[PDB]
């Protein structure tokens, strides 16, 4: 990056960059020690491009950032586990500050997707799920301990798994599981000490918490997860990092877009967990189970038209499904049914399965091409082609199309460093980042813009 940023910003997408692109001998090193001039919550998220950029990259990149993750890893354990984990995932082809410092969360999360591994004859969802509380039944005899689930946005201990609520969601051999696990927060995950244990809609944080020995606790909170033994979750973090970069960038500029990144955590190359949406459901589902058209079932749910309830639901559905329709546009999601987009209690839309992005394409899929639709039934809901929330729907496209493009470097940005040394499908050759640019039409004039928008709209409805 030509050297000469000496015309000052100065920000830490910006110094990426220069730890990434510049081939000068001496930039990588400062940047390298520049990091610790950085906000450390704001130098956590492009985390998994610094390690990425650490194991596949040059030993003068290797050695410049070096410094700063053993100040961390230091500092922070959680920084330490995320360190580790993403060591191992990233690198294919190519009582603490003791050793036993993650030994007791080593073993917890090993449970977990044990446990999740030993599914497999079992043919039954059922079957699965009983089993699965067998199981899982066991942990809170070696409970409390030291863990945490790094979801948390807080430090925290797991003080109690409430087993007889585990679920299961589907019946493959590599399906996941969904948990619920009671902690207690700390200040500091650090300093503070390992609690003792007390052996004797989202309602269920109540109904549990009656039912709770530590549920009296004023600090006791409730998480949830989904453990997915068998499945590779290191592009869905990719696409976790995009959205909530665009999410950032449409707050900046103060468009109305609603989108819901969810948080991924990436244990192994075929392991993981995800956090999980609350009252939020399948959207399928709502179909099988109301029998209703969607209007009709925000025509049930909230109110009917003239009612507050349903036009802070509609508005908030066209909202969010802007915000996926332009998700979906540039990263060029894929794979999208019923199946994969939820309906919150709010009236959002909410996408998920990211697997399929980018120049990742499903297999079989003769001749038909799943991709982001815009059904009948959704503009229904909207209001109708020619409709009042329409246009809000389409000049919302263009607004945020105009800070994507505004913004873009940022975005582009993580993907590209992402790509070194890559496995994954998402990645074929430079036509990716060719492709992506060209996805955010820097040459367009926002009249064009316009039009390219109808063409989009025009283009989802067929
Ligand atoms: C198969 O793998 C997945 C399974 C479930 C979800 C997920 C999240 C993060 N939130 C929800 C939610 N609220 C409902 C349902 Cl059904 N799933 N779900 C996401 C997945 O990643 C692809």
């Amino acid at each position: 990056l030509l050297r000469l940023f000496e015309s000052k910003l100065f920000d830490i997408s910006m110094a990426i960059s220069y730890l990434y692109n510049s081939k000068e001998p001496g930039v990588q090193a400062y940047i390298g020690n520049r990091l610790f001039c950085f906000r450390n919550e704001d130098v956590d998220f492009y985390l998994p491009q610094l390690l990425n950029m650490y194991i596949h990259m040059d030993e003068d990149v290797g050695d410049a950032i070096k410094p700063y993750i053993v100040h961390r890893c230091r500092q922070s354990i959680n920084f330490s586990l995320q360190c580790a984990l993403l060591l191992g995932a990233y690198s294919s082809d190519m009582s603490f500050s003791s050793p036993v410092r993650l030994a007791p969360e080593r073993e917890f999360i090993k449970s977990l997707m044990a446990i999740g591994k030993r599914l497999a004859t079992l043919p039954t969802k059922e079957q699965k799920t009983q089993r699965l509380i067998s199981e899982l039944s066991l942990l809170n005899h070696k409970l409390p301990a030291r863990v945490w689930l790094p979801t948390a946005g807080f430090d925290h201990h797991v003080v109690r798994v409430p087993h007889t609520q585990a679920v299961v969601l589907n019946s493959k051999d590599k399906a996941p599981y969904l948990i619920y696990v009671e902690v207690l927060e700390c200040e500091n995950f650090d300093t503070t000490s390992v609690p003792a244990r007390i052996p004797e809609w989202q309602e269920k944080v109540r109904r549990i918490r009656e039912g709770s020995p530590y549920g009296h606790l004023p600090n006791w909170r409730l998480l949830s997860v989904i453990v997915k033994c068998g499945d590779d979750l290191r592009q869905e973090l990719l696409a976790f990092q995009v959205l909530k970069q665009l999410q950032s960038i449409w707050e900046q500029e103060r468009v109305p877009l609603w989108i819901k990144p969810y948080k991924i955590l990436v244990i192994s190359a075929d392991s993981g967990m995800i956090e999980p949406v609350v009252n939020a459901v399948s959207i399928h589902q709502v179909k099988k189970q109301s029998q209703l058209s969607l209007l009709d079932y925000f025509l049930q749910e909230h109110g009917s038209y003239t009612t507050e309830a349903f036009l802070s639901a509609q508005r908030n559905f066209v909202q969010s499904c802007a915000g996926y329709c332009l998700v979906c546009y540039l990263l060029q999601v894929k794979d999208r049914h019923n199946g994969n987009i939820l309906l919150d209690a709010e009236g959002h839309i909410i996408h998920i399965d990211f697997g399929f992005i980018l120049s990742s394409s499903p297999r079989n899929l003769g001749f038909e091409t799943s991709a982001f639709k815009l059904t009948t039934e959704f503009v229904d809901v909207m209001g109708g082609l020619d409709g009042d929330m329409f246009n809000y729907y389409k000049m919302l496209m263009l607004q945020g199309l105009i800070a994507a493009r505004k913004h873009m470097d940022k975005v582009v940005q993580i993907v590209e460093i992402m790509q070194q040394g890559s496995q994954l499908p998402c990645f074929h050759g430079s036509s990716t980042i060719r492709n992506l640019k060209e996805r955010f039409h820097m040459s367009m004039t926002e009249e064009q813009l316009q039009l390219l928008v109808e063409q989009m709209v025009d283009g989802s409805m067929r």
